[PDB]
């Protein structure tokens, strides 16, 4: 919350015990399965359907995990991509997730990012985006993914950052269209 | 922090954030901005600075700098945390929310990519800016790929763009980052 010395985004119990416990999870779809639960545990702890977490890509273990914290935070920057990645880079301590001697990182996200967020992966030092629900199915929800520059994907590929979309899309689907009802 | 991303604030950041202050023209507005940019230098970090204000009185709301390296989060940006911690004094996530006075971002250069989604996301109404893009890509930062007429993107929305306010004096500040910014002692620096 309001700090007069930081800026301060807490995190809901479930998203502390995430960023605590330890969990390798090999799969692309255990790594996206993983997240997607942190999805209805953050609809239910009052944020938005929204989620993601770092991690090494070969092994699976998990760094770092966030979910939108928008509206209980107060803060508009808090969206589920720039959370775990910040929260990644200040666990492995640098700025930079490809610096010399960390291994390769990926995020893991539940949705395709929005402008913001695509900017905020291209600077992290990630490697690897791997996302489930599409932007239109984002966008077939009310949420704005913004001015993405033409072919974001190839811009993310053409800095050395792999994509892949589609993972467990119908199940991130199946929560977003629940959260939409609701 | 176990619990929190806690982007920790230098002491003179912390001062700029407690003093009451307005500033009514857009040059007052920006020659404080520069300030906190020459003062972010001396404390370890990038040449940019950034303030909310209240468009219409003049009064500043927050100030945020670029604390990337030192903080290690590349997601903060100048831009972030003033826009952040604006809305965490005002406590809402959505600056232009009812009853709000309208808000200004004030900016050392024009954003990055990142920074420019956050501008559209934050609810301030005008965002102005001093150095140029070509600026400070020719000292080594990267915009990333904006979209092709971002700021005809921003005015769209209702989010009015001034650029080059006070750029001659940005300049000259992203010109010292760079003469002082290799590792060979210049105690000149
Ligand atoms: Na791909
Ligand atoms: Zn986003
Ligand atoms: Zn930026």
């Amino acid at each position: 919350g309001h700090m007069n010395d930081a800026l301060h985004i807490g995190l809901p119990p479930f998203l502390v015990q995430a960023n605590n416990e330890p969990r390798v999870l090999a799969a692309p779809e255990a790594r996206m399965g993983y997240v997607l639960e942190l999805v209805r545990a953050n609809i239910a702890a009052d944020g938005g359907p929204f989620a993601a977490a770092v991690f090494e890509r070969d092994s699976g273990l998990l760094i770092a995990a966030g979910t939108n914290r928008v509206v209980p935070g107060r803060c508009s920057a808090a969206h589920a991509e720039i959370l775990a990645l910040s929260l990644a880079q200040a666990k492995l301590d640098t700025h930079d997730l490809s610096a010399d001697g960390l291994p390769a990182c990926e995020l893991v996200t539940s949705a395709e990012p929005c402008v913001m967020c695509f900017g905020a992966v291209i600077w992290s030092g990630v490697r690897s985006l791997v996302c489930a629900a599409r932007s239109d199915d984002v966008e077939a929800i009310g949420f704005d993914e913004g001015p993405r520059p033409e072919n974001w994907m190839g811009g993310l590929e053409a800095r050395g950052i792999t994509v892949t979309t589609g993972l467990l899309r119908d199940a991130a689907c199946a929560l977003l269209r629940e959260y939409n009802a609701c």
